[PDB]
């Protein structure tokens, strides 16, 4: 993957080019208001060490930070999401993989259709990376998911367990 991040809008100011994960962009970029994603699917973070608010970007040009649905021009770490050729996730009613479980292999704009709860308290990502969204139709806070066990909502860096929609990461 390849992404060039810029300090000012419309692809201006000091820029920095990534081809892999970066834990701290503050040495290279003091802010970020535009981005050209040449290839790969990326996940930008408000704070260093993949913390704070998360934003998902795919191939194409972002002239302003609102284009990746950014709440600010703060981007202080970024992750090249690993390609995956299939996706499979299991969501659970309660933590420790208890209660109602539902399995997904496709995207869902309204999670409350099939998984008839307003919160996910644990989940298992069996294949691929996903983006959880706080609200329906891919809005609100985003949480990047990768293969592995998540026994509670804090494991995916969320303040609460609220989830309305989920997408597969495809590149």
């Amino acid at each position: 993957g390849k992404i060039t991040l810029y300090e000012d809008r419309g692809f201006q100011g000091r820029h920095y080019e990534c081809s892999s994960d970066h834990t701290n962009l503050q040495p290279y970029l003091s802010r970020c208001n535009s981005a050209r994603v040449d290839s790969g699917c990326w996940m930008l973070y408000e704070q260093p060490n993949y913390s704070g608010l998360q934003y998902f970007l795919r191939r194409g040009d972002y002239a302003d930070h609102q284009q990746w649905m950014g709440l600010s021009d703060s981007v202080r770490s970024c992750r090249l999401i690993p390609h995956s050729g299939s996706h499979r996730i299991r969501l659970y009613e309660r933590e420790d993989y208890r209660g109602q479980m539902i399995e997904f292999t496709e995207d869902c704009s309204c999670l409350q259709d099939r998984f008839r709860f307003n919160e996910i308290h644990s989940l298992n990502v069996l294949e691929g990376s996903w983006v959880l969204y706080e609200l329906s139709n891919y809005r609100g806070r985003q949480y990047l998911l990768m293969p592995g066990d998540y026994r509670r909502y804090q494991d995916w860096g969320a303040t609460n367990a609220r989830v309305g929609s989920l997408r597969r990461v495809i590149d």
